[PDB]
């Protein structure tokens, strides 16, 4: 998957696609996604993540697809990458908590939701995180 | 290769220990071969990734190290040691605001008190 590609690239380690074209491909990926063409969107986000894995917008798009497809471990892993890339957005941490609950890891999920409540300034996200904590 | 148990668990432990032996002895080229071997065998092993990232950081391949540290952080979820080392790499890449954000994240989230002491010492040096 995207992560193994990133690691292989680093084991083995040119502006082949301009920024404007990458922007266009990202918009096409969401066109597919928004129409329910999840498989085509997944290919396009995987393509983007092969070219530029360390891009928070590409990673978040792919992580969303895996969460929808109930591939919760892959989703949680990518959301954690997204947080490392975007340290001030707790949305990926919230979604990681959801994934951990589905993975039968409620203590990991609780820690995710607690991080949101302590550190996020998104008041609506904090309510959602608290609703999960109340159920745990 | 890990998924198919191509090498027994005890032998992999030995290879990891030998990799760290080379590392501790300054035999960086040999350690790099061994940590690359480990990461081919199991790309999802956070300690194998961290070992290769450490070698790249020693060799001043700071962007390559930072890239691997981001993966290592994601796979480990709650260990901020890779984030601390990413902060060091960002300082060497002349990106002090990125480094500051890394060290601050360690302070805000980590429960590793010795690691937070180190992160704060870096924050204290950053202008
Ligand atoms: N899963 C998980 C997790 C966590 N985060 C922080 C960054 C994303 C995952 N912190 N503590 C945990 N148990
Ligand atoms: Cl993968
Ligand atoms: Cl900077
Ligand atoms: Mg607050």
């Amino acid at each position: 998957g995207s992560i193994s590609t990133a690691v292989i690239d680093a084991i083995n380690s040119i502006n082949a696609i301009p920024d404007d074209m990458m922007d266009d491909i990202y918009s096409y990926a969401y066109d597919f996604y928004n129409k329910g063409r999840i498989e085509e969107a997944e290919v396009f986000f995987r393509f983007l993540c092969i070219y530029d894995f360390y891009n928070v917008d590409y990673i978040m798009g792919l992580a969303a697809i895996y969460q929808i497809k109930e591939q919760f471990q892959q989703a949680a892993d990518l959301y954690a990458v997204a947080f490392a890339l975007g340290k001030n957005d707790y949305t990926p941490v919230f979604h990681t908590g959801q994934c951990q609950l589905r993975l039968k890891a409620p203590l990991k999920a609780k820690e995710c939701f607690e991080l949101v409540i302590q550190h996020s300034n998104d008041e609506k996200l904090k309510i959602k995180a608290q609703s999960y904590l109340d159920a745990i």
